[PDB]
């Protein structure tokens, strides 16, 4: 089974070795080069449609939290942009860092975030999710940048239950959370082909990476990093520095969104 983490002797340099997609032609992160990104006047604004929202469940898995939606029909969809299709809100989480000066996955002109916020969809077109990882327009991913400054109201009940799921394999009840308010005011964007950035890291992602970040509270990121890698009673490894750094551009173009 599985052994990966991001720990001083299983963390993203050693990978490779179990997943060796790793090293592929379009692994994910990247630093985003923002005078290099070519804006795309084709790109179609970013459709999110979360009204219809279901969330059920929050649950730690040893890596991250995960904020689990029903997906068992089109409730929360994100289209438009540069998606072909239709696609399926199945869970949020975060990558965070042990201090404010690092924890997103992707930087932009190498600047770090103090987090980075990735809810992830399915293509509906091949029917559940375990089948769209096998495709290579199988999952889109909306990434947000997390800033610590004045806190966000809309954060603050996912905030306050982590405190019930402090370990691996715990989770809560976590109904009616709306993800409409982790969202920055604009939509402006940058997209590039890529992958999972967690083992398997499969080749399987459409990224969009939203320029605004959100500002979230010292206090708010600080309950974060008082999760638990480890399972209950186990020798506490705190859940800090969950991230994936940036991996080679390779033949791959960001574009833009706006000018
Ligand atoms: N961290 S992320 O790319 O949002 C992500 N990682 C994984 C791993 C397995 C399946 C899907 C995803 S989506
Ligand atoms: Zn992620």
């Amino acid at each position: 089974a599985h052994h990966w983490g991001y720990g001083k002797h299983n963390g993203p340099e050693h990978w490779h070795k179990d997943f060796p997609i790793a090293k592929g032609e379009r692994q994910s992160p990247v630093d985003i080069d923002t005078h290099t990104a070519k804006y795309d006047p084709s790109l179609k604004p970013l459709s999110v449609s979360y009204d219809q929202a279901t969330s059920l469940r929050i649950l730690n898995n040893g890596h991250a939290f995960n904020v689990e939606f029903d997906d068992s029909q089109d409730k929360a969809v994100l289209k438009g942009g540069p998606l072909d299709g239709t696609y399926r809100l199945i869970q949020f989480h975060f990558h965070w860092g042990s201090l404010d000066g690092q924890g997103s996955e992707h930087t932009v002109d190498k600047k770090k975030y103090a987090a980075e916020l990735h809810l992830v969809h399915w293509n509906t077109k091949y029917g559940d999710f375990g089948k769209a990882v096998q495709q290579p327009d199988g999952l889109a991913v909306l990434g947000i940048f997390l800033k610590v400054g004045s806190a966000k109201p809309g954060l603050q009940k996912v905030v306050d239950v982590l405190d019930s799921i402090k370990t691996k394999g715990k989770s809560a009840d976590f109904t009616n959370f709306d993800p409409r308010g982790l969202l920055p005011e604009s939509l402006d964007y940058w997209t590039y082909p890529g992958s999972a950035t967690t083992p398997p890291l499969l080749e399987c992602v459409t990224w969009i990476v939203l320029k605004e970040p959100i500002s979230v509270s010292s206090e708010q990121v600080l309950k974060f990093r008082k999760l638990n890698f480890n399972g209950e009673g186990e020798p506490e490894e705190l859940m800090v520095d969950n991230w994936r750094p940036a991996q080679p551009l390779k033949n791959r173009q960001i574009k833009a969104s706006f000018k």
